[PDB]
């Protein structure tokens, strides 16, 4: 195939690696979902992925890592979440100038954290996106002349919650919306598209995504989160990412590991509330910080029983193949 | 003995492991002190210890670690410091619902940090409690509908300190109160009870606790801390914990190590002031963060002279036995 | 030579090691620059260096490290930046009391971080100064009775920038001022003196310092930084330090490494804006935090091509000798 087609294949795998799937068709579906939700965000995310993969090539990173989309999955989130939190509205073309530059900083961090994490056979997952986007949103801020960001300020009043006005249909619809909020999209249709794309590659990832999103919603209800945040899906994207990560990918899937994944989703939801309340002091949002922190603290956990088995990163692919390999190695 | 008696022995050792003592009688004395100060806080702390040890058993952690109370010493602090910082007052039974849940997160972190720290033969001491309680207090906050917390806000005015109104008797009484503030208790009687419990196991721990508390008070006076904070003992619990840790436990006790412990107590007091001023921006208090940070930065210190000897964690028990073992190994 | 002369030689090398030069004459020039800018700041910095080296001797640190000034280069910054951010004005002699004490905490941290960093052959450069000065400025704060600090508060209004009023001469003069801002000095003459001192030891360090300062200024212009910050040099000292570090010292100097250094300078400038906006919430300034973070994240970067070569710390001296050694080893 032509090198351009290979590069676009890498970009398509990267845009889907956010949800822990390496599949070009799922990447196409996710791109279609992003364009369904907001074309400007899709353009910004595609530019972020392209520039992140180009910087990975320029910095002479491992070709296998680039071909698997391990470097493009942070540029998409950087571009999408810098277009989401822009106060200048849609099609502010100047926003593409930082979207490029900060995307170039994703492979660098991706490499740096790797050097830190290879000591513990620990994955650095979406952590560079968090650092890069926190850097950008703090550098610019809401009071910037060129690239202002939306205003986030800490809660200063007791919320008015009427539990007789809760809508169970929207509370359930927060599951696909929570799935879609991983990329920053709040449209229910793009959330359903993301669920379909997850199911194409591996059904276990889709099941764990739905379970993580519903656990994030349930954990948000238990601390009296305002219903607007829950309906918007803002309370269940760290949880779905954590449930996907600990569910059957980085651990061999088992009922013990399923319960561990549910516990990690709950912990990620509570850490998401904590970090949303803390980072909002600086005006910054919780952008996948809770997922990274909780997934790291649940992958470093050492447990004696043989059911909770952590796979070497070299052999992690997708949960069903992970289980097949584990049984092949045991026998 | 019956398994229930063994479990309660583990809980009693855990409730005393906060002050670095593994002794069921000292645990009983500390529980009696907590009940003397506030029965509700004692109930919350006991529930925290019970659920932390139960989660350690469920997660199939090392049985020797559980039997020594290495997992129950974080649940007690989580429960106590979540009951202390509750705005709903005494006997708010719903507060036991998070006290359980967050306690379950203490062994997990305890394991995770262990995996991080075993590379440097470094102890993770009370660090999970800090993370868990900071998570809870940030997630809920003072403006929560269900579990509101007490309001902490950064200093915005120059304090009015009259040095002619300082009370030397209360300034001295801040030593036992500073000892008792480790568990969150401000009663002088429970501080004296804690000192007695420390002396039961090993006199060196009691001496280093008193020295650390008085160093925290003295260091707080040097930066013009308001006398109300000093009298309340809020300025000398990180210092006493750091002095206990570096005094004769994790280092072999020597006059060089005694001076190192005093320096660590001073550094922990100053870091406590810094973190109390910084974390109060988010509304969070300094909950043993300074002790952990200063003890880590004083245990990683490399010093050429043979007097400052750091013991492998496998053989740290209590300062007198530590010294006896060190002389046995040298000769 | 007499031991006093040896100790003052160590102090002179330490006061210049901030800019990554080990040369007593450059140390004398830098001290002369500090006295040119403000004699009180020079006295505070000299006391900081003296007490940091004395604590390094007391704590029985490596004599080769002390002789090379590897321990005095943090006391100078601690003293200088605690005298800079004092609200009591010039010749407040009581300020020397903490300048001593916090200086004693520089070797300790210097050792501790070393134990953390030797696993990755990673340098701890100016990181203890950041921790110590952040500790001091947070503990005291602007509302302290004894040692108040200057008030820094987050931006709460959109800045009024008139691009027709920009002064190219001052914008260029921000290069030597940016060089001098490493020590906290804003005088153009002391910046020129620092550039001369850098050129005495090794011209590559001077060139990379100027390039880093101009990259910091250019990166500050791109996010609409107020011109007062740029003219003052506050936007280009982290950048010049990062450019010096990654330029030819810790990497073998090459055009690939030159571009890497320029990229690191840009990243350090943007991280400096981010941390200036974030830390100002607590009232703290960005004091070489961006340099440390960006230099660490660019020294952990793993790159396949042989041009980007990282030197073992044992053999890093100065960029020209680094290149000479690398070619000697290759052939
Ligand atoms: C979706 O994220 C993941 C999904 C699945 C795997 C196997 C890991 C990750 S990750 O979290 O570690 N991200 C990430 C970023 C950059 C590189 Cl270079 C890599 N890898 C290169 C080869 C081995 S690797 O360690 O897989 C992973
Ligand atoms: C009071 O805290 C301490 C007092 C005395 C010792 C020997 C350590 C600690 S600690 O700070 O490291 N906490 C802690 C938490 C969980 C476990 Cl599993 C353990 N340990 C299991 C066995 C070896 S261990 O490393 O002792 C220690
Ligand atoms: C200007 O800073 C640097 C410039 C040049 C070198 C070789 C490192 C540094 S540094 O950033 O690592 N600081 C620093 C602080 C304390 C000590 Cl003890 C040391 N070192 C002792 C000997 C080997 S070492 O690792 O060089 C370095």
């Amino acid at each position: 195939k032509s090198p351009v087609f290979q590069f676009f294949d890498w970009v398509l795998r990267g845009t889907s690696q956010v949800m822990f799937v390496n599949n070009p068709l799922s990447g196409i579906l996710i791109i279609l979902g992003l364009f369904i939700q907001n074309p400007w965000w899709a353009i910004s995310g595609c530019l972020g992925t392209i520039m992140s993969t180009l910087t990975a090539l320029i910095l002479s990173q491992d070709k296998s890592a680039i071909a698997a989309g391990f470097h493009g999955y942070n540029g998409v989130l950087v571009g999408l979440l810098m277009a989401v939190f822009s106060d200048k509205g849609d099609y502010y073309w100047w926003l593409l100038l930082p979207v490029i530059i900060m995307s170039m900083s994703c492979p660098i961090l991706s490499s740096a954290l790797g050097t830190i994490f290879s000591k513990w056979d620990l994955p650095v997952f979406t952590l560079p996106f968090n650092i890069t986007v926190t850097l950008y949103l703090a550098a610019t801020g809401h009071y910037n002349l060129f690239f202002p960001t939306t205003l986030l300020q800490p809660a200063s009043a007791m919320p008015n919650i009427t539990w007789s006005e809760v809508q169970v249909p929207l509370l359930l619809r927060a599951i696909p919306v929570g799935i879609g909020q991983v990329y920053g999209c709040d449209n229910p249709w793009t959330g359903g598209i993301f669920l379909i794309a997850l199911f194409i590659s591996s059904p276990l990832i889709c099941l764990h995504a739905a379970i993580g999103s519903t656990m994030g919603m349930l954990a948000a209800l238990t601390i009296a989160t305002p219903f607007d945040s829950i309906y918007f899906g803002l309370c269940g994207f760290n949880s779905t990412l954590a449930c996907i990560a600990i569910g059957g990918m980085f651990y061999v899937i088992t009922w013990q590991t399923h319960l561990l994944a549910i516990a990690c989703a709950l912990f990620a939801a509570y850490l998401g509330a904590a970090l949303a309340n803390m980072l909002s002091v600086f005006g910054l949002p919780p952008c996948t910080w809770p997922f990274c922190l909780s997934a790291l603290t649940f992958l470093l956990l050492t447990t004696n029983n043989p059911a909770i088995y952590k796979l070497p990163l070299s052999k992690v692919t997708y949960p069903e193949a992970n289980r097949i390999y584990y049984l092949s190695q045991e026998r």
